[PDB]
RNA sequence: CGAUAAAGAUGAGACGCGUUUUAGAGCUAGAAAUAGCAAGUUAAAAUAAGGCUAGUCCGUUAUCAACUUGAAAAAGUGGCACCGAGUCGGUGCUU
DNA sequence: ACGTTTGTACTCCAGCGTCTCATCTTTATGCG
DNA sequence: TGAGACGCTGGAGTACAAACGT
């Protein structure tokens, strides 16, 4: 049989609702066979439900942890390189030194050598630690002591700098220098060179004006303000070049010959400074050197707080100053505390639990916490003025290793390491040869375009090797093919050609592509002759002629008439008849002109044999941005020219990639005539054929393109096609589950395709922005709006008084004040009525002290109220209070009333969705369903895929009182899918000619301007498609209210205009929808998933005696070293075995549920029996092991259901089917103050909800019965009942708003805490999965219709 | 209509902390329990256990009923109408 | 008739900041 | 430029009464 049905879907990020409806909007019921060893053999289920799953995670955290792993590996390798340099000479000094350093973590018992790592004896270690309290004392000593040192100490200093080498954000050289002296020298050079209008901001110390903690822009403003005459571009050119790595252009700020932006801290700075010095003429030379010296001084000013005149290690000397001043402040604070407050001494200096000094040093308190703790003590104390001054400066009792050390670059550490190497090079000859080698160890850094240095066993690697040997920092440039790796870095990410998915895409500035754009805009154009109106075709002679004369002489082409006139200087004139070509051609040769200008010879650019040289040049310029790669690549082309053109074109840069390959432009020869797409675009042969036209058939190019498209595509896979879509991974998971649900539903209904599939995807500072807009409008209008009332952000949510403020305290349609004392005076009126479109947003809403401005169904009346309000709306639109579209709608009556084009726009706004992801999933479903072809090879639409927006179904909820409360249960997903199906199939049945507007596929347009052409005297049963009013859903309502105070009735049974088929019966279909929404059984299924991710919590706990700790390495006992804790269970396994119980060695047979940690998953799957015997179970039944992932469903007595959260915790698995009357009452009561409707409807709802005050007790009884049946939380239920009895004498609105909160006790899933009325009910957790082991295990399919029930009591 | 900008996704290269164990001899009185006092800023190693494919790779993303074939990819497995509805039940035909 | 493991009830806790570079879609916005 | 910080839900420890073996 045909078995007509439809499928509705509600795709979400956490759920997928589905429903099957018949032609009468009924959900069919079916009985399904259940497998397993249970007695149950058939169960009846409705064909409606939802699938719940955890949200998909993006691959960001995994990428960050992978990068961290690579960084740790490379840091360890750096330390290993330094060790293997030092090893040979270290064996002659202390042979066990590196072994003692490696084993320093483990305890004294496990050490193979002495406990003291550095010297190996107690006396020398104590003497060393007394002489150098920190590593920075040793670093400064080794820089400045000019005496032979112990090689251990030299290694310790170099290893400290190599391990923590600082950042690489500043390129080029940097050295220690004051900032004020540098500014004085900059001003000196400025005055010396200019000798006219000298900027002399004397008395204004630039020190700490530029060095202020404010941003570079604010420091620049502070410096420029103190400058007497000089302001902005000019002096701030040099100032901003000092302050930042980017600076304004030297063409205006320094009179340079070209628009070259200045730079700093980059390799491009040297080349651009050379170019700017050449352009200016060396007049600005050394005036930029003074600025660069000031830049270095300003950059180092806040990291090296010590004078450089006494040492070459300012960093270490600054750290020693910090240590010394920490010691002085600590002893002063100790003396002051004991003398003033001896009772607080123990709390401050001994208690690690608080945020005192003991908690700051030995405890977990940070610097900010310590400052916050000790600040009120220092205020309450006297004689601590310098301590407070240091505290507000954040310079009190600081540590050397702090969070703020990230500003130290690598050049400072490199300078200290170089100083030490140069100081200790005489005594150790090996250090002299390895000096450059150790320096290269510190400064080496893998380029971002090279990536991981893999041999081939890596997903993420693209590096190519010039030689097959190990990569070290010293042979990196000799082994790694940097140019090929940099090319592959970009070419692995650029998208392939859509027509042929095998080869790459051509750069967007390529010559062969720009010529394609110009000639594809050429061949379609054909000037109209004067003799005959025939446009003919712009022939190839004029193809070359136009491009050579105009495009090849101007960047942007001339005007339409100007380009003609230019050609008419060589052709017939006074005949300007363009081929409807645009005013100015969109195409532009911009890269050929750049190449001709750089090469300084047009012959090179004109040369067609030299087109490949140009192509490779543009590809090199687009690919690389490091300029060393460009230099290396273009070095091969130096012969074709000279050095000047080489360095002029090396600085050129292009961005962007096209969408065609070279094959699709000049590769495919198009069979007959042997000419490529470009050649057809040159000479169409009096046919004037565009790219789109030519890429079709009749030239055999379409056959080869289709062959490549199908061959390379290979059908891919559904998972693959979903993978390379846009959007979040969570919505990709939702789409995949949706497709699998559709396949299962098709299988369920006798392998019969549905007639229709309805698609809907959930798309779920503006208050502060609205408050700012109200303030700006009040300031612009000069009105005392705040005097009436301030813009309260508490009231910024509510839309009632929005009009009392935005409309200038004046009625919108009436020329008087709005009377803000009475908000009930105003009545919200939609500008374009709801019979036209549901524009409930405030863009259309307006209020006029309830004045009947219009007696017409038009938006406003012609002139009249519109005219009077239009002037004030001109004022409000000037203030932007009235929106542009708002004013357009308000003026539309004086603009001719409501037009047919306007109504067409309203219904296309109500119907069409603009999201591309919805189009993608609709295309996927249509491709999967419609798979048959006709005899002429034409697709036949067995099913239709309808896409709907949320506004339609939401309005269907609000108008017809099918109210949704999310907190009650998960049935609302399935109900949304059912109403999705009902609305979609009613719309396609009642309006068939609008199927091009919301159904996927190539459909006849059926222009709505002819449909919406009905007048006030409605045609009815005609081609007008009942589209005068133009609300697409208005046909659902029995009586359509109008803004003119009239009610237009609509017949009880709706039918199609052309076909005589009943599409909506208002007397039976609403009852059917109500019955379906009141059905107690819908298939809610939680997707069982094996947990993946981290092994455990990342916190490394201190050592305990517990066995819950996890060893951090193989031979690190957690009892001695601490370790990780609280692992994550991948899945639980039900084992049946005999265990060693009792001191009498008894094999007590036991059935247990053991969880498999993610760490142990591979070991368990390699050999489950060996793993279980290792765990402690003897004689395991191998075939009785049941893998139970998370959310595994178990059924118990009285229908109680539990989901497996873990091996030792359960979740609630039941669903509360609250009756429709109670959820409707709860929605109406909770939304008392936010009814958002007509005043009569609001009064009726208030009367209905006041008449059913007893419904609260019934809802409480329902919750109590459901909790006593399946929840089994006695104490929480008693607290809930006591709280409800306590707050009985409360208004209905808050009572129902908190009864809504009460539903989380009975909600499906993990238990959660909730608050009813100032009382918090903590969650009751089922932390014992012992009753599960004798329950019924339910294996569910994706829809849950197919089941397999296993009685676990019978296993064992 | 170009064009910019934001958001999101993906990949690479790097810093600074944080945590853990050890090293930085605690002194005095008391037999000890305990007290009074002195100190404290730093370093080494690890930073998912680990894997082989031994790279200066890889290891937290995606995929996720049960059962029957297949190494895997994957394929295959479950009757329909009507009356009703507290998580689905009952009746009739054929299997 | 105690010890001994198990079942409620409650509390606490969970690695985090920054920078450079590149490639895509998809929306939007001011621009024409 | 502008901070807004938070939940979530499973593990672990602690205290104490009760089902439970000898
Ligand atoms: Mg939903």
């Amino acid at each position: 049989m045909d078995k007509k049905y439809s499928i509705g879907l509600d795709i979400g990020t956490n759920s997928v609702g589905w429903a099957v409806i018949t032609d009468e909007y009924k959900v069919p019921s079916k009985k399904f066979k259940v497998l397993g060893n249970t007695d149950r053999h058939s169960i009846k289920k409705n064909l409606i439900g939802a699938l719940l799953f955890d949200s998909g995670e993006t691959a960001e955290a995994t990428r960050l942890k992978r990068t961290a792993r690579r960084r740790y590996t490379r840091r360890k390798n750096r330390i290993c390189y330094l060790q293997e340099i030092f090893s040979n000479e270290m064996a002659k000094v202390d042979d066990s030194f590196f072994h003692r350093l490696e084993e320093s973590f483990l305890v004294e018992e496990d050490k193979k050598h002495e406990r003291h790592p550095i010297f190996g004896n107690i006396v020398d270690e104590v003497a060393y630690h007394e002489k150098y309290p920190t590593i920075y004392h040793l670093r400064k000593k080794l820089v400045d002591s000019t005496d032979k040192a112990d090689l251990r100490l030299i290694y310790l200093a170099l290893a400290h700098m190599i391990k923590f080498r600082g950042h690489f954000l500043i390129e080029g050289d940097l050295n220690p220098d004051d900032v004020d002296k540098l500014f004085i020298q900059l001003v000196q050079t400025y005055n010396q060179l200019f000798e006219e209008n000298p900027i002399n901001a004397s008395g204004v110390d630039a020190k700490a004006i530029l060095s202020a903690r404010l941003s570079k822009s604010r420091r620049l403003e502070n410096l420029i303000a103190q400058l007497p005459g000089e302001k902005k571009n000019g002096l701030f050119g040099n100032l901003i070049a000092l302050s930042l790595g980017l600076t304004p252009n030297f063409k205006s700020n320094f009179d340079l010959a070209e628009d070259a932006k200045l730079q700093l801290s980059k390799d491009t700075y040297d080349d651009d400074l050379d170019n700017l010095l050449a352009q200016i003429g060396d007049q600005y030379a050394d005036l930029f050197l003074a600025a660069k010296n000031l830049s270095d001084a300003i950059l180092l000013s806040d990291i090296l707080r010590v004078n450089t005149e006494i040492t070459k290690a300012p960093l270490s000397a600054s750290m020693i100053k910090r240590y010394d001043e920490h010691h002085q402040d600590l002893t002063l604070l100790k003396a002051l505390v004991r003398q003033q407050l001896p009772e607080k001494y123990k709390e401050i200096f001994f208690d690690q639990s608080k945020n005192g000094y003991a908690g700051y040093i030995d405890g977990g308190a940070s610097q900010e916490e310590f400052y916050k703790f000790i600040k009120p003590i220092l205020e309450k104390m006297d004689g601590t003025e310098e301590l407070l001054v240091k505290l507000n400066r954040e310079d009190l009792l600081r540590k050397q290793r702090t969070f703020d050390n990230g500003s130290i670059p690598h050049q400072i550490h490199l300078g200290e390491l170089h100083a030490i190497l140069r100081r200790q090079e005489d005594f150790y000859p090996f250090l002299k040869d390895n000096r450059e080698k150790i320096e290269k160890i510190l400064t080496f850094r893998i380029p971002y375009y090279v990536g991981p240095l893999a041999r081939g066993n890596s997903r993420f690697a693209w590096m190519t090797r010039k030689s097959e040997e190990t990569i070290t920092p010293w042979n990196f440039e000799e082994v790694v093919d940097k140019g090929a790796s940099a090319q592959s870095f970009i070419e692995r990410m650029t998208n392939f050609d859509k027509n042929l998915p095998n080869e790459k895409v051509l750069p967007k500035h390529s010559l062969l592509y720009e010529y394609f754009t110009v000639y594809n805009e050429l061949t379609k154009v054909k000037y109209v002759t004067e003799g005959m109106r025939k446009p003919a075709f712009l022939s190839g002679e004029q193809k070359k002629a136009i491009v050579d004369l105009l495009f090849k002489t101007n960047r942007k082409v001339t005007v339409k008439q100007l380009k003609e006139d230019y050609f008419k200087k060589i052709e017939c004139f006074d005949s300007v008849e363009i081929s409807g070509v645009e005013d100015r051609f969109n195409a532009s040769l911009g890269t050929y002109h750049d190449l001709l200008k750089i090469i300084k010879d047009k012959d090179f650019l004109d040369n067609e044999e030299n087109e490949d040289i140009l192509e490779d040049i543009v590809l090199t310029l687009t690919l690389f941005e490091d300029r060393e790669m460009i230099e290396e690549r273009l070095k091969t082309y130096a012969h074709l020219f000279d050095d000047k053109v080489m360095k002029q074109l090396k600085r050129r840069r292009y961005t962007g990639w096209g969408r065609l390959s070279r094959k699709l432009i000049n590769g495919i020869r198009d069979k007959q005539s042997g000419k490529t797409i470009l050649d057809f675009l040159k000479s169409d042969g009096f046919a004037n054929r565009n790219f789109m036209q030519l890429i079709h058939d009749d030239s055999l190019t379409f056959k080869e393109d289709i062959q490549k498209a199908q061959v390379s595509g290979q059908g891919d896979s559904l998972h693959e096609h979903i993978a390379n879509l846009a959007g979040s991974p969570a919505i990709k998971k939702g789409i995949l589950q949706t497709v699998k649900v559709v396949d299962e539903l098709v299988k369920v209904m006798g392998r019969h395709k549905p007639e229709n599939i309805v698609i809907e995807m959930a798309r779920e500072k503006n208050s502060r922005e609205r408050m700012k807009r109200i303030e700006e409008g009040i300031k612009e209008l000069g009105s005392q709006i705040l005097k009436e009332h301030p813009v309260e952000n508490t009231q910024l949510q509510n839309e009632k008084l929005y009009l009392y403020y935005l409309q200038n305290g004046r009625d919108m349609y009436v020329d008087q004040e709005l009377d803000i004392n009475r908000l009930s005076d105003y009545d919200v009126d939609h500008i374009v009525p709801q019979s036209f479109l549901k524009d409930d947003s405030i863009d259309n809403k307006v209020l006029t002290r309830s004045d009947k401005n219009r007696g017409k169904s038009d938006n406003v009346p012609s002139e009249e109220v519109v005219k009077k309000m239009k002037n004030y709306w001109r004022q409000l639109l000037n203030a932007k209070l009235i929106t542009q579209r708002k004013f357009d709608n308000l003026t539309k009556a004086e603009r001719g009333g409501l037009s047919e084009l306007d109504k067409a726009g309203f219904i296309k706004r109500q119907l069409v969705e603009t999201r591309q992801i919805t189009k993608h999933v609709a295309q996927i479903l249509d491709s999967r369903m419609n798979t048959k072809y006709d005899e002429n090879d034409k697709l036949i639409r067995e099913v239709k895929v309808i896409t709907l927006k949320s506004k339609l179904v939401s309005d269907f909820r609000k108008d017809f009182q099918f109210y949704k409360v999310r907190e009650i249960n998960n049935y609302h997903h399935a109900h949304d899918a059912y109403l999705n199906a009902v609305v979609g199939t009613a719309l396609i049945k009642k309006y068939p000619k609008l199927e091009s507007e919301f159904v996927y596929g190539d459909y006849k347009v059926y222009d709505v301007r002819k449909m919406i052409a009905k007048s006030e005297q409605e045609i009815g049963k005609a081609t007008a498609k009942y589209f005068f009013y133009s609300n697409i859903m208005n046909f659902f309502k029995t009586e359509i209210t109008l803004a003119n105070g009239e009610i237009r009735k609509r017949p009880l049974i709706e039918t199609n205009g052309e076909t005589g088929e009943i599409v909506w019966d208002k007397g039976r279909d609403f009852a059917t929808v109500r019955k379906v929404l009141s059905m107690p059984q819908v298939n809610i299924v939680k997707k069982t998933e094996v947990q993946t991710g981290g092994f455990s919590k990342e916190s490394i706990l201190p050592k305990r005696n517990s066995d819950k700790l996890i060893a951090r390495k193989k031979d690190w006992d957690p009892k001695k070293y601490g370790g990780f804790d609280s692992p994550t269970v991948a899945y639980s396994v039900l084992v049946v075995a005999k265990v060693e119980k009792g001191k009498s060695k008894k094999l007590k047979s036991v059935k247990e549920l053991l969880g498999i940690t993610i760490m142990e998953r591979s070991s368990f799957e390699k050999n489950p029996i060996d793993f279980l015997e290792a765990k402690g179970y003897k004689e395991v039944k191998k075939d009785l092991i049941i893998k139970l992932p998370k959310y595994s469903l178990f059924e118990l007595e009285n229908g109680r259901k539990r989901m497996l959260a873990s091996a030792g915790e359960l979740q609630k698995g039941n669903e509360l089917a609250l009756p429709s009357k109670y959820v409707n009452f709860l929605y109406l009561a909770s939304h008392y103050e936010k009814l958002k409707g007509s005043p009569e409807d609001n009064e009726q709802k208030q009367l209905f909800v006041e008449q059913h005050k007893h419904y609260l007790d019934e809802i409480i009884e329902q919750i109590s019965e459901f909790s006593k049946r399946v929840i089994l939380a006695d104490a929480n239920l008693d607290k809930v009942l006591s709280a409800y009895n306590k707050h009985r004498d409360k208004p209905i609105r808050e009572q129902a708003e908190n009864i809504i909160h009460l539903f989380t006790l009975t909600n499906l899933g993990a238990p959660a805490a909730f608050k009813y009325f100032d009382t918090t009910i903590d969650r009751k957790r089922y932390t014992s999965t012992k009753e599960v082991l004798d329950a019924t295990l339910i294996h569910q399919s994706i829809t849950g219709l197919y089941e397999t029930r296993i009685d676990l009591s019978q296993l064992g």
